[PDB]
């Protein structure tokens, strides 16, 4: 369970029955399940938003190129995923955009409430992870 911890929303206890409880559950599971090269720090003051930092794979075209995937738990979340996409200077892949958008199913029509965000995540770096360009 790598990761180490830089401030915990761990800590602070959630409604046994809200979004934040799930979000936080998806933290810790997220701290003990890094998705290969990639760290984590959440908003100080609000766990609904995180910013994951991946460092390209050095068997990748994308080889030592620190890229940060922002994550936005909406208010219903886990019924309607998480906004997920790329932070300034996205990486030029085919099913990336400009704006950082991900053209991704499992963000959209094939998501649903199971998922998590560990998994979204490394579902996105293997993503990455083919041809060249």
């Amino acid at each position: 369970k790598p990761s180490r911890t830089v401030e915990k929303h761990i800590k602070t206890k959630y409604n046994l029955g809200n979004a934040n409880y799930r979000i936080q559950k998806e933290l810790n599971n997220f701290l003990k399940n890094p998705p290969i090269n990639c760290t984590i720090d959440v908003h100080p003051s609000n766990i609904r938003i995180w910013i994951v930092q991946y460092v390209g794979l050095e068997n990748t075209i994308y080889a030592n190129e620190v890229y940060k995937i922002k994550i936005i738990f909406p208010d219903n979340y886990p019924l309607k995923p998480p906004i997920v996409y790329f932070l300034q200077k996205p990486p030029k892949h085919t099913h990336v955009y400009s704006n950082g958008d991900i053209c991704l199913s499992v963000l959209g029509d094939d998501y649903n409430p199971s998922l998590s965000i560990s998994g979204l995540i490394l579902s996105i770096i293997s993503m990455l992870s083919s041809a060249k360009e």
